[PDB]
């Protein structure tokens, strides 16, 4: 009953998203969009949850983490709980599963949770292709003359692809309603593929604000009594 929403930024054509723990570039103009859609809300008095695994906790700066004004999670098979306060803006999960499935209980939560972002990394998103509603993707591409850095991790593009259709016509109506973006929406082909989204440049690359959301299911089962 709230959204879960897988969110990346990834270089095209192969989805390359990290290379030796780290990011393949930094770009500032994309972590101020990662940072506003996972900080804001529509509704002042709740906050989202941001989850990740262990290793992706482990590459933010030290006084970055744990990021302000969301509801940290971090996952890890040698902690104690489905999910445990271990700080203040802290908790630790011993299973992406039931770390979910315990967010969800308005018991628990209050309803005070507006969204859950899955912010990384690998592992974590290889495992969110059948937990999340939608994908927030930014989908990355090199300028001509700008080297294509090595990389190491990689998004599960066929398994997306899929699962989930190209919805970028309602990413603006998607976004926390304060968010201000400074492209408009925007087809083009790079490389054999349609990308469409809100347009960026910075640095040697130029890059799409995308939405990706669940294909139509048919009706196979519902459980009954
Ligand atoms: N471009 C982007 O938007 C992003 C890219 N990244 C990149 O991803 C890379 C990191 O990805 P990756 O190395 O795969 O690591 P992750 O960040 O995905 O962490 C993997 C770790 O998570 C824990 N874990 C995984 N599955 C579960 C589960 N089901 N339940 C409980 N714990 C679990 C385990 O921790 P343990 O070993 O402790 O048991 C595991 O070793 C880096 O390069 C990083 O820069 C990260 C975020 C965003
Ligand atoms: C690997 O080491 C990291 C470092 C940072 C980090 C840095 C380098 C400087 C200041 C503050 C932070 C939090 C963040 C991240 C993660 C959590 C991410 C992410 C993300 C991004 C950037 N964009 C889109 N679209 N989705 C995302 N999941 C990872």
């Amino acid at each position: 009953k709230v959204p879960v929403v897988g969110i990346v930024a990834a270089l095209l054509p192969e989805m390359g998203i990290g290379f030796q723990g780290n990011l393949p570039w930094r770009l500032a103009k994309e972590m101020k969009y990662f940072r506003e859609v996972t900080t804001l809300t529509n509704d002042n008095s709740k906050q989202n949850v941001v989850i990740m695994g262990r290793k992706t906790w482990e590459s933010i700066p030290q006084k970055f983490r744990p990021l302000p004004k969301r509801i940290n999670v971090v996952v890890s098979r040698s902690f104690d709980g489905e999910l445990r306060k271990v700080e203040d803006g802290i908790y630790h999960s011993n299973s992406l599963r039931n770390c979910l499935t315990a967010l969800q209980s308005s018991l628990a939560n209050e309803n005070k949770i507006e969204r859950i972002y899955i912010i990384g990394g690998g592992e974590i998103y290889r495992q969110s292709m059948d937990l999340a509603d939608h994908w927030l993707i930014t989908k990355i591409m090199p300028l001509p003359e700008t080297t294509i850095p090595q990389m190491d991790t990689f998004l599960q593009k066929q398994e997306l692809e899929q699962r989930f259709y190209d919805n970028s016509d309602k990413l603006v109506d998607f976004l926390p309603s304060s968010i201000q973006l400074e492209g408009r929406l925007t087809s083009q082909e790079w490389n054999g593929e349609l990308v469409k989204g809100l347009p960026v440049q910075e640095k040697g690359y130029q890059f799409y604000f995308t939405l990706y959301t669940k294909k139509l299911e048919h009706h196979h089962h519902h459980h009954h009594h």
